[PDB]
């Protein structure tokens, strides 16, 4: 079926959470041993949020290879992301050692340091620029060049020095800062807004490394973002718009990490989404 009546259809039969625990029965299930190895153990926010050992991102490193990401390659839409877990404070230095390793231009985070009243990731970002971050299981230098705050969210521009041969890089920090503690937002509007900031800077193009999204765990908001933002491309892309069906790239998405979209509410967000971004990149 096309989207926005598949969309009105579950709304007046109230089948949002018959749908989304469809999607949770044929999701893939592929193994993910490194993950769940002793020395891995504080390597891991949730003991229930792995990434499959066929797509996880590796750090070039011989003693220890392991972050809690994964690569998401999308084929037909010709997008990649890496989806990670909020940094702990034994793996900030390993994520910096990431977005280096992989080329990426852009971090994309979702989530705030505190929400609910308990610590969802570690501050792992400068917050004045005389005071800059040392890393030094990882020897690198990461340095707050400028911060533009806005209403929904803020934009920073980061300075990241491998210290071992003195190369250095600018990484772009997109920081949605107004998603609810509970819920998912009222309308989709400012974060489509967010999304086209992000695209407009370059950060999700072929001539950088992957844009590596995070929030807490690194499944549900992070991919509401990815599943927007692959459904939209492809309706650009295809002579036939209508025959873009977000099941089925969810379904494609979630061969690569398990999990995504946490809840029917973020599900029928996703949609919602899609469906009034479709309307504002034509031509209207
Ligand atoms: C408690 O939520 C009820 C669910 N439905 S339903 C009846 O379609 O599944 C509506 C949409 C998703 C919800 O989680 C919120 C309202």
């Amino acid at each position: 079926m096309e989207m926005e009546k598949e969309f009105e259809q579950i709304d007046k039969s109230g089948s949002w959470a018959a749908i989304y625990q469809d999607i949770r029965h044929e999701a893939s299930d592929f193994p993910s041993r490194v993950a769940k190895l002793p020395k891995n153990k504080n390597r891991n926010r949730y003991r229930d949020v792995s990434p499959f050992d066929h797509s996880r991102i590796k750090l070039h490193q011989e003693d220890n290879d392991y972050i809690n990401a994964s690569l998401i390659k999308m084929e037909e839409a010709q997008r990649s992301y890496i989806l990670t877990q909020g940094p702990l404070p034994n793996t900030v230095g390993h994520f910096w050692e990431m977005v280096w390793e992989q080329k990426s231009r852009g971090v994309v985070m979702l989530n705030r340091v505190m929400e609910k009243g308990s610590l969802k990731c570690a501050q792992y970002w400068p917050q004045k620029e005389e005071k800059e971050m040392i890393f030094e299981d990882t020897n690198l230098k990461l340095t707050l060049i400028s911060e533009d705050i806005k209403s929904y969210y803020t934009v920073r521009q980061l300075e990241l020095e491998n210290l071992t041969t003195q190369e250095t890089r600018e990484i772009l920090h997109f920081h949605y800062t107004t998603w609810p503690d509970f819920g998912v937002p009222e309308s989709p509007a400012s974060f489509l807004n967010f999304l086209f900031k992000v695209r407009e800077s370059g950060s999700l193009s072929p001539e950088h490394g992957p844009v590596v999204v995070h929030c807490s765990a690194g499944i549900g908001r992070s991919g509401t973002f990815c599943l927007a933002d692959t459904c939209l491309l492809l309706m650009d892309k295809r002579k036939d718009p209508s025959s873009v069906d977000i099941k089925k790239v969810l379904l494609e998405m979630r061969k690569f990490r398990m999990g995504l979209i946490q809840t029917a509410d973020q599900l029928r967000f996703s949609y919602l989404a899609v469906i009034e971004g479709a309307k504002f990149i034509m031509g209207d």
